[PDB]
């Protein structure tokens, strides 16, 4: 079978869960879960557009080198996809999430550069904006209105067969980390595909999950929550726990599961075999730093990391809850005492907790603003480790949906955005303090600032929060 352990049930749905299974997929669709036939199709065809150019590229490198015309006739040359797109679960206005993968005698320098010029006299591009220097190199833009980031990688292949599989850890064998990391995303997907009993059942509960997660506040890797992959491979697991359930078994059994979870104990989806490269491995036995991994969700293919390492206390706690009410509600589902519906009703945010921190960020223009909030964001776990050191402190509760904040001028317009945080305690303007001048600090000492650049914080008690809001 498929996991690491054997399956707690071997059951088939009953008609009785097949029409259930139906009523979920209507309940979906309202909330744009389902793309539209068409937009695929869309997709498709661009994707064959894409393909091609890299091709056409790749053949125009092979000449360049002058090499063996026999060569340069089957040099080859792919795009391959992966994350939600790649899944099949990619929801209404999604982006898409592709690797380049290129035989030997083409750098990456060629990428930026060869391939990079070849984009942006294209037709169907806009937005061609390229990041040499991210963790994971990539170029992203806007094919006719559809949103690509792409990845590369350079393989130690003379040539690339239609059917390579990016899986053989041995296409890693000596390679740049760049090219090692650009790799790692398909890999996984790959993998999950490959480790789930029926898809198609898999396909439509990760549906269900991924809305389930961002209607209840907990969809935000970057903000200490799970993103896409991490829900996808607890997904999986659950598949792999009962192959032979459908998706409105599985939306349950998801919650009977994890809701019941030990946590830290690490959630896998397979063995991890010992390979010889010596790259980062998840392994509590040879890394004492990984012992301190409070909801740990391993990457399938090597080398295995944890996908949830920015996980706090306070996320965990919020997650643990919310799977609690999870199972509560389909319990009741499946006892015809309620309506799918009732999964994806939002709990009020805001009404949620007896005090929250309001977070304004604001920036002289449009431009600016959208760059701000980019360097804000990634600093509001900072506040959330400090709350959390704090004696008089449970949890701090980010809502991971920000949004357009209330007028401070009545004359000029504004481009100022916001976040609210739930607390639950067992005065706060001395943490909020740190956050702050560390804040305009870290965004100053990084080149990443402008004047006019604000960013305040301030505490705020349920009661007056309806007021700072609409
Ligand atoms: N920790 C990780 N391990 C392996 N692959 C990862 C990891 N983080 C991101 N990726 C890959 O890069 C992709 C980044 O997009 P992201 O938004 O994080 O997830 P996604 O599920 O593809 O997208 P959605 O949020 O569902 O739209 C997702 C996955 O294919
Ligand atoms: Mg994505």
């Amino acid at each position: 079978h498929y996991g690491i352990t054997s399956p707690i049930s071997l059951a088939a749905p009953k008609e009785t869960d097949c029409l259930l299974t139906q009523k979920l997929v209507e309940t979906l669709k309202p909330f744009g879960v389902f793309e539209e036939e068409e937009e695929l199709q869309r997709r498709i065809l661009i994707l064959g557009k894409l393909n091609n150019l890299v091709k056409e590229w790749i053949r125009e490198i092979s000449e360049s080198k002058n090499l063996p015309q026999s060569v340069i006739e089957n040099v080859g040359g792919k795009i391959f996809t992966f994350g939600s797109y790649r899944l099949g679960v990619h929801t209404k206005g999604a982006d898409i999430d592709a690797l380049c993968v290129a035989p030997r005698h083409v750098d990456r320098s060629d990428f930026f550069t060869s391939f990079y010029d070849k984009l942006k006299l294209q037709e169907e591009v806009k937005d061609l904006r390229a990041v040499e220097e991210a963790f994971v190199p990539v170029i992203k833009l806007c094919f006719d209105g559809i949103e690509i980031d792409i990845l590369f990688a350079r393989l130690a292949l003379q040539t690339i067969p239609e059917d390579l599989d990016l899986r053989d850890d041995s296409l890693l064998k000596n390679l740049d980390i760049r090219c090692i990391r650009s790799l790692n995303g398909c890999r996984v997907t790959d993998e999950i595909l490959h480790l789930v009993p029926n898809i198609d059942n898999f396909r439509l509960t990760l549906r269900a999950i991924k809305l389930w997660a961002k209607r209840h506040n907990i969809y935000s890797n970057i903000l200490g929550f799970l993103g896409g992959v991490s829900w996808a491979m607890l997904v999986a697991r659950t598949c792999q726990l009962y192959p032979n359930a459908i998706a409105s078994t599985l939306v349950h059994k998801f919650f009977l599961v994890f809701s019941k979870w030990e946590w830290p104990n690490p959630v896998l989806l397979k063995q991890p075999e010992e390979c010889n490269l010596n790259l980062p491995v998840w392994d509590p036995r040879v890394n004492p730093s990984d012992r301190y991994h409070l909801m740990p969700i391993i990457t399938p293919a090597y080398p295995q990391q944890n996908s949830t390492y920015n996980v706090s206390v306070s996320t965990r706690m919020v997650m643990v809850e919310e799977f609690k009410q999870g199972l509560a509600i389909t319990d009741e589902i499946l006892l015809s005492k309620a309506e799918w519906s009732k999964l994806f009703e939002a709990p009020n945010f805001f009404q949620k907790y007896k005090h929250y921190i309001v977070l304004l960020a604001s920036a002289p223009t449009e431009k600016q603003r959208l760059e701000w909030v980019g360097l804000v964001e990634s600093k509001i776990r900072i506040l959330v480790g400090s709350l959390e050191k704090n004696e008089f402190i449970t949890l701090a509760h980010v809502n991971p949906q920000s949004f357009p904040a209330p007028k401070e001028n009545p004359d000029k317009e504004e481009f100022r955005t916001m976040w609210v945080i739930g607390l639950v305690f067992k005065d706060l303007t001395y943490d909020i303090q740190s956050f702050t001048d560390t804040v305009y600090r870290q965004a100053i000492n990084s080149k990443m600032f402008e004047v006019d650049m604000k960013i305040a914080a301030m505490h705020v008690k349920r009661k007056q929060l309806h007021q700072l809001l609409p």
